[PDB]
């Protein structure tokens, strides 16, 4: 996922970059 962002869809983009959708 992102370089600086937790999991479980933390933010709007972070969740999209990580792997929520």
């Amino acid at each position: 996922c992102a370089p600086e962002c937790r999991s479980f869809c933390p933010d709007q983009k972070c969740l999209k970059d990580c792997g929520c959708i």
